């Protein structure tokens, strides 16, 4: 694996001091052994997804979790501060409508919640205005602490929506992403979009989530990320150990479909295109609210700011 | 790997005596180690195809070669006994026209040449007659020795064409496949199709082969099969060690295309759907006549028998 370690480090621009290189190699090797074992089971049809190398392969899951993941759900969620959602196609992929921006990269920051927010906002704005937009995650990271968010330490899309009822969301061009929380640089003159209300699906109902996505557009969701999620490469992800109460990272449900009998969600992540299926994960659908996808879902109603 | 060995044996209905199980496990393990190593290189972008488990994983390549492969080309081939072929689409897949039957399985028999023949015949007949047909490989295996073929020990499509100038090719239903050479059971009353002539591309010209496939339909071809070909699972196959003079197994070029800059051939095999991309291999195109694909190609002109 010597050859491959050096190539992997080049691919992801990883550079370590003498104190770290061997420990990182050891983690990488352990992870690689798991990927190789898992993937042979896939070839025999014993699991429905594969694992792969990516920018996280030299991390332990506990390290990853400390950096990127935080418990997002509370029992309080049962009754949302939006409108709970209750005649749609059997399959849909809002990428095909032009309503989804390319996959972004949150970098060294636990800011998935901010990408999920901007992604659902992008979907609505592009649909309603028939034009391209990409919104600022950095604005959310830097400016929404008073609404209960914690920057790179985590947050909630529904908290961001409350912020965005009063303050207009800027474009990426106006307020670009740095992956470091800084002082709020909100400029009212550059606000483009605001939230007027939002729909929720917090019930665990995958039918309700399908209805929301199929009628309205890409929905913000949170999921329970485990080690195999960190390492996911392709196929339909499933877990027997995840919990719908332990959602800990936000993503974007852009569609749904079925492959060879097995229903799935199409989910956009913010870990770059090197993770998953060019940045996406297909997660099993209609199988127990897998990983809590229908436990913390939402979709804002968006208007021009003004 | 204990779990996986037993599952692999179940999947492929492999049963061994006490004298053999350990040696077969050892071969399988060595092959599995190679597959796992190779596939991690693919994840890093160092190779353009992957390997996988299949019904051959407990075989050595030397065993496989002895069973299935035989040198097919000779210097004599430069001047064919057909018509050498010299305005087509940039991509084509004759599966989309309905001119290709499902992938078949030659079983325990070195009869690829017979499947290649029936596949190119199927293409022409279905195109010319606008109806479904599947032709008998067994007839070719059992009946074409006088024309220089050797049954499960190998043969040539162009020898089969000469046979088929006089004798009509039966359907699979009339003369089904057994994978064992037997006495010729030709029944003139059940002959459906004959050959009136054939085109050849023996020059090494991939442009000429593209022209033939793109204008006329699926072409019989022979390729130099090496160990990674035996283990191919997905992607665009390439080899730096194959030779255009060592073609040793026949297949069917059903089309061609390009993916992310890299041109390819779409090739139907006769090793069942458990091998390759549901029985197919995409082989790099326009890169040195890779594996001899344009060294022994042909396509018959087919007519009703009569």
């Amino acid at each position: 694996n010597d050859d491959l370690w050096h190539q992997w480090k080049r691919m992801y621009n990883k550079e370590y001091n003498g104190a770290d290189d061997q420990h990182r190699r050891n983690i990488w090797e352990k992870n690689v052994k798991h990927i190789q074992e898992h993937n042979l089971r896939h070839d025999l049809g014993l699991v429905t997804y594969t694992l792969g190398l990516n920018q996280f392969t030299d991390m332990t899951f506990e390290e990853f979790k400390a950096k990127y993941l935080t418990e997002m759900s509370r029992a309080s969620d049962i009754l949302s501060h939006g409108v709970p959602y209750e005649a749609v196609p059997d399959k849909i992929d809002w990428r095909e409508s032009g309503y989804v921006t390319e996959v972004k990269d949150q970098g060294n920051c636990g800011s998935g919640w901010a990408f999920s927010t901007t992604g659902t906002m992008e979907g609505q704005y592009m649909k309603n205005e028939r034009t391209s937009i990409s919104f600022s995650e950095q604005q959310l990271v830097d400016c929404s602490r008073p609404w209960g968010n914690n920057g790179c330490g985590g947050g909630l899309m529904e908290n961001a929506y409350q912020y965005l009822k009063q303050f207009g969301l800027e474009t990426e061009s106006s307020y670009p992403y740095t992956a470091v929380e800084g002082q709020c640089r909100y400029n009212k003159q550059l606000g483009v979009a605001k939230v007027t209300g939002f729909y929720t699906v917090h019930s665990g109902s995958e039918v309700e989530l399908k209805n929301l996505v199929g009628a309205e557009g890409p929905a913000a969701v949170a999921v329970d990320v485990e080690s195999d999620f960190m390492m996911y490469r392709s196929g339909i992800y499933q877990s027997q150990t995840c919990s719908p109460l332990r959602v800990n990272h936000a993503v974007l449900a852009v569609g749904y479909g079925t492959q060879g009998g097995t229903d799935y969600w199409i989910v956009k992540n913010s870990w770059g295109l090197s993770w998953g299926e060019r940045g996406y994960i297909r997660m099993v659908r209609n199988r127990g609210n897998m990983c809590g996808i229908a436990s913390l879902a939402s979709l804002p109603m968006v208007a021009r700011f003004p």
